[PDB]
């Protein structure tokens, strides 16, 4: 019905390629990978995964493969590579609304795509993730985070209604309005419920430029406190994109000027800054404030920081640029040979009242005297955007602070290794930690992950829309 059509492939080039991911340290070949034309091709194996005995195979959604540890993977199972429903010329697969207040888009989409078919007619999404070659379906089943999550939520929260193929091959459109337990559970639920062939997404009037600044720290309690000042609830402060970053003394110069930010002479300047300091660690705010006026509404903000006097660093660009600015990191770094590299990258949710504590156990602690590459972000989230009811699990306080350690790998196994450290110093230190893109591997990890009545509840979805537990395998919860 599909393979005769082309659609299914056996052949060891489409088995290979969904094999391996972004992380590219685990991996594990598929049965056969599915090309769908169209989410009839979708609804197709869905339906007969459903109503076949004896089904052999576990179904995972390949958006790009940006996963850490095979959780796009289906071992001895079906691979779909979503990118085939974007194939065609016609029908387009991301409308803008009439009215310009949505964009509806395919699941496999890429949020790059979204944001230009959104500039063409005047908007734009409100809340993105760092890197825009990825899938609208793969952030939302995770959540979807960057700068602009702490005054609008993740992009889970930006969501207006989806359509969901179930794991019992049944078409579902869902909000909260309709279907609203498929509707919440979907929504950073990790692949497990059903497939989004289309997510309508929340879209506002597109910004034209973005005024960009760096503000350098050397005291963790003052960029901590200024993080959380310009992120607080008044409704908002003026700044649209609040994120920051931590400097490691070892790699300091080599690290900063990574960012792509600072010239050789900023970095010199933040060295110098350091040496005279004595400081271990540099930490540096990333803001953006989206629009003579600026200049004033920008100097009226910065007045209510204590970043280090000299060292507010400005950049002005069209938002677009903004938004895009790790592309051109990733055009650099491949041509390098650097871009494709084991990522045992460590991402958590940090409760507020621990952050001084992690800084001081991980930046100040394990990490020092090592040469690290790859940006390590640190930036506070308000919970109040956060719709709990959804599977997306964070920390219990109204502040938590997302931790990306973006380590690129001899070295893996040494990386390895200090990220167990770093949850083992977490774990006996009693921080409540969530984590974020990782998977677990036993059944009492994956409880402690969701909490008692979140696991509770996502099994209870479980059993309703995906019972023979197919769906998105590499997630290790029900696999
Ligand atoms: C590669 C990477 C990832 C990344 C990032 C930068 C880079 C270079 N920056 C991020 C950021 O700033 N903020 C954020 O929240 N995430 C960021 N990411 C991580 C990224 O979100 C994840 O990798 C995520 O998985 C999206 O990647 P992708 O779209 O390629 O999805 P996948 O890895 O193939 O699949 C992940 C899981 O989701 C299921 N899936 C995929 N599509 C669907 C649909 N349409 N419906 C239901 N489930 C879906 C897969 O089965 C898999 O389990
Ligand atoms: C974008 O809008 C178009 C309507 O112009 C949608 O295209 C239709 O899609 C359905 C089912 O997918 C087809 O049966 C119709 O033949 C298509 N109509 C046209 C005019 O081509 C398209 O599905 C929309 N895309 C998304 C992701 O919502
Ligand atoms: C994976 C996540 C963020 C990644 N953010 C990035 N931000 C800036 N540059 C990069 N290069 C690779 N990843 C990044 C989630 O917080
Ligand atoms: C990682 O990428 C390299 C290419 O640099 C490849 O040879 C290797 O098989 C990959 N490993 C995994 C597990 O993806
Ligand atoms: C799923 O399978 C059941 C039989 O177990 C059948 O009654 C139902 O119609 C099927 N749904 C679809 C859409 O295949
Ligand atoms: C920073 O690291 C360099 C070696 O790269 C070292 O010479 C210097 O003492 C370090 N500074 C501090 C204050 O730890």
């Amino acid at each position: 019905a599909l393979a005769l059509d082309g659609k299914l492939r056996t052949d060891s080039n489409a088995t290979a390629a969904a094999s391996t991911d972004f992380g590219n340290i685990t991996s594990a070949l598929p049965a056969a990978v599915l090309y769908p034309s169209s989410t009839g091709d979708l609804v197709a194996l869905l339906s007969a995964a459903n109503s076949t005995p004896g089904w052999p195979y576990t179904i995972a959604f390949r958006g790009r493969g940006h996963s850490l540890m095979g959780q796009a993977f289906a071992p001895g199972g079906v691979v779909v590579n979503m990118a085939s429903l974007g194939d065609a010329a016609a029908p387009p697969r991301i409308n803008v609304s009439a009215d310009g207040r949505y964009v509806d888009a395919g699941g496999e989409q890429v949020w790059i795509d979204v944001l230009r078919a959104s500039l063409a007619r005047g908007v734009a999404p409100r809340s993105w993730t760092d890197y825009l070659y990825l899938t609208v379906g793969g952030t939302l089943s995770n959540a979807g985070i960057s700068g602009q999550a702490f005054r609008h939520g993740p992009q889970i929260s930006n969501v207006l209604e989806m359509d969901v193929i179930t794991g019992h091959g049944e078409m579902v459109t869902c909000s909260k309005q309709l279907n609203a337990d498929l509707f919440d559970a979907v929504l950073g639920g990790l692949g497990q419920f059903g497939v989004i062939t289309r997510a309508r997404i929340a879209v506002e009037p597109a910004p034209a430029r973005a005024r960009w600044v760096r503000f350098v720290y050397t005291d963790f309690a003052a960029f901590s406190a200024d993080q959380e000042r310009l992120t607080a609830p008044r409704s908002f402060g003026p700044m649209s994109y609040v994120e920051g970053s931590v400097f490691v003394n070892q790699s300091l110069a080599t690290d900063l000027a990574n960012t792509g930010f600072f010239t050789d002479a900023d970095v010199a300047r933040i060295v110098a800054l350091a040496g005279e300091r004595n400081a271990t660690t540099v930490y540096s705010i990333e803001a953006t404030l989206n629009y003579a006026a600026v200049d004033q509404e920008l100097a009226s903000v910065l007045g209510t920081l204590s970043y280090v006097e000299g060292f507010a660093f400005q950049r002005d660009v069209a938002y677009a640029a903004f938004l895009d600015r790790v592309h051109g990191e990733e055009v650099a770094l491949n041509k390098l040979g650097l871009w494709r590299v084991p990522h045992p990258w460590l991402n958590m949710f940090v409760p507020r009242s621990r952050i001084a504590d992690f800084d001081r156990g991980v930046f100040k602690g394990i990490l020092q005297g090592t040469d690290i590459v790859g940006p390590l972000i640190v930036y506070p989230l308000n919970k109040s955007m956060w719709d709990d009811g959804m599977s997306a699990a964070t920390p219990s306080e109204d502040v938590f602070y997302a931790v990306s350690l973006l380590f690129s790998s001899n070295d893996l196994a040494r990386l390895q290794e200090q990220n167990r450290r770093i949850l083992r110093f977490c774990d006996l230190a009693g921080i409540q930690y969530k984590t974020y893109l990782a998977r677990h591997t036993d059944r009492s990890d994956w409880v402690r992950h969701f909490g008692a009545a979140k696991w509770n509840r996502f099994v209870e979805m479980k059993n309703k829309y995906d019972p023979k537990r197919l769906l998105s395998p590499g997630q290790d919860i029900f696999n």
